């Protein structure tokens, strides 16, 4: 069946610009092959990200994931059956924070948070969803 | 009553355009003789198809259905009473996914699957009911 | 308080346009003293109707459309309270399907019932409230 | 497919006991027949019946019942399907609220109306569904 | 996923028990080896069935089932996917209505259906599931 | 806390328009003062309002409203407790049918009546409500 | 309809033990007449009832009830339609909270209001209601 | 997680313009160092705030909050989680209904109490919701 | 109307028995003055309690809590209107989950909480509600 | 806040009774030590458990879990928040379907399943989560 899952992890100290493009080149490759699409929000340190497939698939990745030493204290946010694909346009699209419009970032990490800068560990399953769900409708 | 039925099947290989156009006649023919509409998606050597009608009309039409050799290893998606028909217009429409849009079948084939190609046997009766509305409006 | 009657019936064999136009002329005299509103649907030579008003006039109503030889096989279809009516511009209004567009009445005809032709007894209460709503809007 | 209609009606005066006889009579043979089930209640001169079965048989049974002159001005209650029977174990079972006690036909007559005496016209469908269903449940045995 | 198939026929005519038996033998076998469970109502020459199990496999099943010609005029039911089976105990159970309390069947058949004998064509699914499920309980 | 009253009443025989003009300008001030809000309808002889406002000052306004027998067989439509005004632009507005679109009316009032002519009485508290909330839309002006 | 009114009153000061059997007296006879039953409850000098019935006759008993002179200052709680009734024992019973037992009323009169004595001013439609039904029902 | 306090309160006999100032200058500045966002309504002597944010920080704000002479006979009007934060744009922002049009603030203030003026006791959770939300809508300027 | 706090602080270090008394026998009289009820939850050093009441008398009484120095860290859980109070039974009562026994406490506290410990910053308010709920229906002397 | 996982795996070919106690020791301390409580069913060569706890906590445990060699081909089922546990009894429990009532384990393997086996990967969420349930409630 088709499952969405929803995780939050602490960037490792050392995370280079060649570490963000090669997780993205192996995460874009591979989720095309296993039918997984979703998103990875890069910022303040945290990366918070979604998958979207079939349910061993999605683990699978999850499981690989987990090995990876450019991130650590990975926490599952959700996993959950869906009916439909809300990540649907990328295999895996990646947006830093970083980059956006300071106001826009701010007011959106607000509007689902109760934190002052962006800390996925202080939001729910919900925020964490509608704030992945606006960034991919802006991108 | 009125009542919708959905169910998938294999083509049989070396299938050709006459095939579909036989079908394609003769199903006009009864579907309308029998009060029954609907809509017949073809791709990646897979047939999803959907007939809305009587319960004793559309039963019969999928006995004769599963006597064709031009497919096998059928499954029912589901059949229940409804309210009113989602697929009106035609007595029998063939959809060919390789025909339209390619951009806009994938991104209908990962909204309603966690497949990386065509794969019915992969969608829920919602999933490939929305999936069909959709190809339906399409045309 | 305010309830909605729908019922279908046989037309007796040589029902003439002066019997349709004598009905009407009595139904909306009568209708309009009763304050009752509807609409009447001819076609295949079956009869749908939808009385909306006092229960005890629409009830007095229907008593005595079951003495008019025009018509026989009289079958209730619903009879409930509604919060606000449907059919309001007409004291009572006369439909024959073979007034309207072929192709409009055949989609509208099969979107809520699973006959090849015109056939009240096959549908369902709420099936018969949405078709003569359609075909109220549609005007 | 399975409905259910509700109907009252006032009792022509002079109606006696025995003409309630051969209604039910005449009644519980017809409804077997067709399949019909439900009860009647008669009181304070009132009648309030609920047929169920087939969507046809039904309203037959009910135009016939308007040929009857042992009632009038009746009015149509409720009429609508139903996934199962309520009064299935009656075909037609009779009941006047002038029977059992007065204190408890009182009672149920207030739960569900307004009025200070058997008046199902002050009734709505799901009152007198309920007050028929609560009857039909009091006389089992 | 689990889902729950819903059909009712006509019993062809001259319908002996000997075949009912070998109806029954031949399902308790193939219900069993395709994690197949159910019940089959027959009465008043008509078959009331339902079956439980995999999308694929309940699907071959009635294909099977449509070529036997102990029976003709399937109608479907019904059929969805479920949380959870109602007939679990049988990997397919007869019910032979002739054979229960006539007075029984006759308030069971009214209570969920208009007809005044058994008339499956008569009944919605959600009529043909109670019908079974008390059916099932007895 | 915010309640809303909704009542109707009939209207006196030889109802004037100077009548009309001092419950208007009195109902007016009043309502100004309670931060009390309505609207007031009148056709076919029948007075259909609606009031808006603190519970105790609605309730006491009602009580003076019965005292004037310019009116009378007053009949409560609803009382309850509301989350926020739906008549909020006026202390106290009259809305005469008969100077509206004869057929605007009759059409808004079939639509929630089953009576002939602008008879509140046979009106449930949801019809009221609505009717008049589309009245108050319309006479924006 | 069925219809249930709820409301407050200030006793007016003065109010002896015989105005209190007179209104009794009255109640029960007019309301028995009226098929219009209720509960009536006395207590710190405040009253709080309830009436059901016809929309026409509880709405006539009101009025009534306003021009009496033993108490003022009524205040509607609730108006509004009912499927059954809830106070179907009596066409009026009276209850005077200050012969009740001390705990017992206590308790209850906490349970449905932020008040420490009773004060049916402070509280709300429904706290009023299911604080009249447990009058009701240990009565 | 993500809360939502709402509460009213008196100002003080003597507040003036600078007092008021000297709030929301303060309050931006604690406000943002906790991540708190919200609004500050003032009117007819009355004050109706919402915070948003952190429960164990929202709630230390209130406690200073209570601290403060410039407002007094406060009352919690609602404390709940929350999805989303509504008061998104301001640290916390006042706003003045006096400052108003006239004829807004009055059909506002009656679309949510049954009362002839201002008064937040007189309103429910709901209503203070209600009214501060569109009040901030209408407050987003151009 | 009737409204529900419901709110959790830290016992300020030393807290004797003494001071659980002074505070029982205090919000008792105080309490039922306001027409207030509630229950107290004092364990592994941190309060949890409710209070039902009017929403000026129940605000004030926190504002007044809040001020006592026999506790800090106070952190609002809920705050809302109900229809009905829950606490009815006493002005103010007070159970002990260090007096209660082992394994009754230890799978109420894992049954409403992610702790391996009595931690209400942990809890939800809904999880909060339930659990003062099963103290409040424990007998006394259980 | 409070959340539950549910996942599945496959046993190691060779897994025996004293690696599953030696499972259980470990289980015990550990979640004893994090809060955490569930249930763990291994039955047909296959692995389903149930851990209920804090966010963190909870997928820090499932994160060690994945690198034990007892088991393999791990798949997530489920990750939400819940407003009160189920497995609240135990801080681990292991349940043998083989030494359970053949007829017991049958009978709830078939209500919760279309398998004619024990297969977690062919059940939802939900049944899941009642078959585990089931089996808290006869422990
Ligand atoms: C934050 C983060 C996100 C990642 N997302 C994916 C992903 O979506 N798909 C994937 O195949 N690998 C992903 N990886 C990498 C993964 O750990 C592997 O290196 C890769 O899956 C191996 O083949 C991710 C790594 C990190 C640090
Ligand atoms: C994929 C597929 C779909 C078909 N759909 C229909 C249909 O909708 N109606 C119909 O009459 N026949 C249909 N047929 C054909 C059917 O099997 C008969 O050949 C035909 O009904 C004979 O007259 C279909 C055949 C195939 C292979
Ligand atoms: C199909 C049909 C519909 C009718 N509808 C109405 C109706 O809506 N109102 C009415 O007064 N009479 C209606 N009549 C007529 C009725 O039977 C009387 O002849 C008339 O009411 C007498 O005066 C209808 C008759 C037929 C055959
Ligand atoms: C109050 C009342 C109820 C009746 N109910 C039925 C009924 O349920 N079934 C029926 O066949 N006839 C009923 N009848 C009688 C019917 O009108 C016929 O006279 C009879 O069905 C003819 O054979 C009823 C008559 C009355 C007055
Ligand atoms: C009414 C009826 C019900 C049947 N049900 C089943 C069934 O549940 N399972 C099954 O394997 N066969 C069933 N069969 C038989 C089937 O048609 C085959 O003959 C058998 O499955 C072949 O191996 C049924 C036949 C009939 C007439
Ligand atoms: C139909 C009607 C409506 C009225 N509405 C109001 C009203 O909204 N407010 C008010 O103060 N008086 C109203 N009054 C008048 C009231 O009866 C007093 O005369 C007035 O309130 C006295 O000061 C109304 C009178 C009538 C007949
Ligand atoms: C508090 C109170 C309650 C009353 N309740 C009723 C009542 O329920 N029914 C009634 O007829 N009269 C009631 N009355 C009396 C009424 O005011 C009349 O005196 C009586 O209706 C006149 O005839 C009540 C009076 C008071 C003061
Ligand atoms: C009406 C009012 C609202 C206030 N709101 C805030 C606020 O939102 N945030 C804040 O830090 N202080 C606020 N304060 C001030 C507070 O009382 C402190 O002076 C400040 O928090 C101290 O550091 C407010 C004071 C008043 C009178
Ligand atoms: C944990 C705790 C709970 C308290 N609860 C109350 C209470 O419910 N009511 C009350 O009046 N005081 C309470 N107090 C005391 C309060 O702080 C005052 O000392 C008292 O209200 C003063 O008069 C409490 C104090 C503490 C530390
Ligand atoms: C099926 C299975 C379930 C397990 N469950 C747990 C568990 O609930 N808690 C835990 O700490 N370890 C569990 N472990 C063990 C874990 O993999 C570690 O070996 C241990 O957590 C290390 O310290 C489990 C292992 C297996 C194979």
């Amino acid at each position: 069946g088709l499952h969405r899952l929803i995780y939050l992890s602490c960037a490792t100290d050392g995370l280079s610009y060649p570490d963000l493009r090669d997780i993205m080149a192996k995460s874009e490759v591979n989720n095309l092959r296993d039918g997984i699409t979703g998103m990875l929000c890069y910022g303040n340190g945290m990366f918070l990200q979604t998958l979207e497939g079939d349910r061993q698939k999605v683990s699978e990745t999850y499981a690989r994931i987990l090995k990876d030493p450019r991130h650590h204290s990975a926490e599952i946010v959700e996993f959950k059956a869906i009916e439909e694909r809300t990540f649907i346009n990328w295999s895996m699209r990646l947006v830093q924070l970083g980059e956006m419009d300071s106001d826009t970032i701010r007011r959106l990490r607000l509007k689902y948070s109760p934190a002052a800068t962006f800390q996925p560990r202080s939001m729910t399953a919900e925020q964490c969803f509608r704030f992945l769900k606006e960034l991919y409708d802006m991108s």
